[PDB]
């Protein structure tokens, strides 16, 4: 083939509007890379610098083999890699890499872009193992003093690039991080004419910040680049200062220990002096800088409290500068945007967002100038004062001790309430906020008698308000039942009617601008969690509501359906299946009679044309209705059969884990009536478990329902319990895919299901000992996992269940046959950890001393 003709063929596989021509081209392509990949990966490039090749066609070719080189997905990365190391021969690659430059000096900033791209994919690939020595040295020469405006520019994206698409935790660009700085400070310097250089270099600078970390352990390196992005603070083009106190920010979360000096010579003054800027985003990124400070200061206070020993150190630069900070903080909040229906982030939203951060770090000190601010601007004359006062008020709420709290919400909370008659959209709306926050950070100074009648009635009088007010009060309300449904004397029940009214008018809006219908149904799901026997009449209200709304939007015909319409209506649905799947779960005691008509409706729903978007809110709403029946669900389970296993087998699709939890809540609700459909639901399972198309959170979902059925089918389990206990220890051995925090927290989710699994079989199988037996050690080294990381045993539930494996294993072998497990340090020490861990729960600490029984009995023997 020509470089002509794969131009041609590229243009073809999506820039034809023939759908034909597109399978087949996509078709010859992917043959093409999987017979020739040397050719596929050669032709790309030397269209990529064909200047007779039209930008697009060219643009392409770098893209398309960008995403040969390069994926998300993790196998698919580990598989383009060694294509590209053993596929390609020495001297293709190198051809490639050559052209890939020539592109790269493109005059054409489209062109000199996908190269850079590109050259970051195969450095991806190539740096980890020392291929490409020249790059590095090519970056450095390309950004040097005398070369072209572009040729700076574009090797500095590429250099980003590459940053940004390296694991985080990679040696490769930590190795050669001196080259990376030398030609990122080459552009980033003020003796740099172009401010597309600089700004290029910065945001290079900010991807670069963690490979860097071996020259900010040296002084002179270090100075001399704080003394850089200080300098470009100074700039005249507005951008590249936003983008200097980027890095700043940055720097300042990544090498908090060593900014004392940079503090106290530059950066105290600088920039609590810009907070006063004219520009919007320059004045947000230094409101940004203090925010990260706080940040910064709060970890640290958490990290001496729980590892009281712990090598870090505050600088206490927060509370140092309240006298110089927090009056230019409130000074910001006065910043909002004139159009109360914009949305739009704005410094004001920084300001407040930082001010609370202070209150949360610095805790009584913010009290007096934010108090003095609040009182001087409540009753003032201007709106943007008035909401800046009640911004300050709510952003205090939180980090002050409960005695100041709950004085001056005493004090102020007549005059919050008062607010809501304000004439000021913008007012209004924050002042539901600043009872949300009351609400849910101060629910005890809210006096039943003296002020909760006007907490509820500020809330009723929001709901009938503009949407933007409505959303506020609905997310108030909830705070307020969450928080007042736990006392001894709870004094929220008797407003129950007016509130479920108050939220039922709302939720009947014409649509859902500025998510206040949506904002209602959510309140309306909390009313049914929290009510209680003594509010039946106003939890029937609900349940007759979403039934009568969901049977209107079922009547609607979905073809005459304008965009936003058929956007809007699936979204109320979507609404009031939550609400309904929440009804049937709270009290099953009105299902039964309604069964089949709820399911006749819900079937329907699944043949709705747009059923796609609905159909996880229906399984849910089925899955409730499966709980509430028990037996009585059978009956449905032929016709449902159909739509279950079509579910389960779209593995790419969300709808496949809710259909697990389907399994999970019939396996719970029959558990022995379970046992027939047993063999068929593990066989199904396993499958999709093997298939490599499956949804990552699937596998998780699916190892946590094995013990579902182990638990219910108990010892007719045991013919399965050898290949579910192996993909068990394969998922606990299972390390992070990477360095990044999605990898590690999907490492945590498998662990958790494995725990779930563990769980189900020990009680399925506890009286069964012999066939557990074998697999004690593999259940001990996941509890030594859960003992060991810090994500696991914090956790309560994550506790009490594998101390309760500890004492439930332990009385399930009484002969002495595994009391050797028992006798070890760090069994006995994470028993006493979970008996005296001040954040469990007391069903946890029982669970510990259950354990720490069984252990006893375990030695003796």
């Amino acid at each position: 083939m020509s470089t002509a003709e794969f131009a041609q063929l590229l243009e073809n596989s999506i820039l034809s509007p023939d759908q034909n021509i597109r399978l087949t081209s996509e078709t010859q392509l992917k043959k093409l890379s999987n017979d020739n990949f040397l050719q596929f990966a050669g032709l790309s490039s030397q269209v990529l610098i064909d200047e007779n090749t039209k930008l697009e066609g060219r643009i392409l070719a770098a893209l398309t083999l960008k995403n040969e080189l390069v994926s998300k997905d993790s196998v698919k990365t580990q598989q383009f890699a060694q294509r590209w190391i053993t596929q390609v021969s020495p001297e293709a690659k190198n051809q490639i890499k050559t052209n890939a430059l020539t592109a790269l000096v493109s005059i054409e900033p489209r062109i000199a872009n996908a190269a850079a791209q590109l050259i970051a994919a195969i450095a991806d690939i190539e740096l980890p193992h020392g291929a490409w020595p020249e790059l590095m040295k090519i970056m450095v020469d390309n950004t040097g003093a005398e070369q072209p405006e572009n040729v700076k520019r574009a090797s500095l994206l590429a250099l980003g690039y590459m940053c940004e698409s390296a694991d985080p935790q990679s040696q490769a660009l930590v190795s050669s991080s001196n080259n990376i700085l030398i030609a990122i400070v080459q552009g980033a310097q003020s003796t740099e004419t172009s401010k597309a250089v600089r700004l290029a270099a910065l945001n290079a600078l900010a991807d670069s910040l963690i490979f860097i970390k071996n020259n900010m352990e040296r002084e002179g390196e270090r100075n001399y680049l704080m003394q850089v992005v200080c300098e470009a603070t100074q700039a005249e083009d507005i951008e590249v200062q936003a983008a200097a106190f980027g890095c700043l920010c940055k720097i300042m979360s990544l090498y908090y220990t060593f900014m004392k000096p940079y503090m106290e010579q530059a950066l105290y003054a600088l920039t609590i002096a810009t907070m006063k800027s004219p520009n919007d985003k320059v004045a947000s990124m230094t409101v940004e800088f203090w925010s990260t400070i706080c940040e910064e200061e709060i970890d640290i206070a958490y990290e001496l409290a729980q590892f009281p020993q712990s090598p870090l150190q505050s600088y206490n630069f927060a509370l140092s500068s309240i006298k110089d900070v927090v009056p230019n903080l409130l000074n910001l909040l006065t910043r909002q945007n004139e159009d109360p229906e914009d949305d739009d982030w704005n410094v004001s939203m920084s300001a407040g967002a930082c001010l609370q951060l202070f209150a949360q770090n610095c805790g009584n000190h913010i009290l007096e100038p934010v108090l003095e601010f609040v009182e001087q601007n409540i009753t003032a004359d201007n709106w943007r004062n008035r909401e800046a006062a009640v911004m300050a008020f709510g952003s205090i709420m939180d980090g002050p001790d409960k005695v100041q709290r709950t004085y001056y919400v005493h004090q102020a909370l007549p005059s919050i309430l008062n607010l809501m008659n304000d004439q000021s959209l913008q007012v209004k709306e924050t002042t539901a906020w600043c009872i949300g926050r009351i609400a849910d950070s101060v629910a005890e100074s809210i006096d039943p008698q003296q002020h909760l009648p006007g907490v509820v009635q500020a809330c009723l009088i929001g709901l009938q308000d503009h949407p933007k007010v409505a959303t506020n009060c609905s997310w108030t309300i909830i705070n307020l039942v969450e928080q007042l449904a736990e006392a001894t004397p709870s004094p929220i029940y008797n407003f129950y009617p007016a509130l479920v009214d108050g939220l039922i008018g709302a939720a009947n809006r014409i649509d859902n601008e500025f998510n206040a219908r949506a904002s209602a149904f959510s309140a309306l799901t909390t009313m049914v969690e929290y009510a209680t026997d003594t509010v039946a009449e106003t939890s029937a209200s609900i349940s007759t509501f979403v039934m009568d709304k969901l049977g209107q939007t079922m009547s609607v015909d979905e073809n005459q359906l304008t965009l936003e319409d058929a956007q809007s209506l699936q979204e109320l649905q979507s609404n009031i299946l939550t609400v309904l799947a929440a009804v049937i779960r709270k009290s099953p005691s009105s299902v039964e009679p309604v069964a089949d008509m709820l399911m006749g409706l819900f079937f329907r729903l699944l043949e709705k044309k747009d059923s796609a978007f609905i159909e996880d809110d229906v399984f849910y709403a089925i899955s409730a209705l499966a709980a509430s029946l028990g037996k009585g669900f059978e009956k449905y389970l032929e016709t449902f059969s159909p739509y279950l296993l079509k579910a389960l087998n779209q593995v790419d699709s969300p709808v496949s884990i809710t259909a697990v939890g389907f399994i999970a809540d019939i396996s719970n609700s029959l558990e022995e009536d379970f046992r027939r459909y047993s063999d068929a639901m593990m066989n199904v399972l396993a499958q999709m478990i093997s298939n490599p198309n499956a949804r990552r959170e699937l596998k998780p979902a699916v190892l946590s329902v094995f013990g579902d059925i182990a638990s219910n089918i108990g010892a007719d389990f045991i013919p399965y319990l050898n290949d579910i206990m192996a993909l068990c220890v394969a998922a606990q051995n299972t390390k992070p895919e990477n360095g990044t925090l999605e990898a590690l927290d999907y490492q945590i989710k498998v662990l958790e299901a494995v725990l779930d699994a563990y769980v189900g079989i020990v009680a399925g199988l506890h009286d069964k000992p012999e066939a557990l037996f074998p697999y004690v050690g593999t259940i001990f080294q996941f509890i030594a996992q859960v003992a060991e990381d810090p994500q696991l045993y914090s956790e309560d539930a994550t506790s009490r269940a594998a101390v309760g494996l500890i004492g439930d294993i332990a009385a399930m072998f009484p002969d002495g046959s595994i009391k050797q497990f028992y006798g070890q340090d760090w069994v006995i020490d994470y028993i006493k950890r979970t008996r005296s861990g001040q954040l469990f729960s007391q069903a946890t600490k029982d669970t510990a001393r259950w354990a720490r029984e069984q252990q006893k009995r375990q030695l003796s023997l």
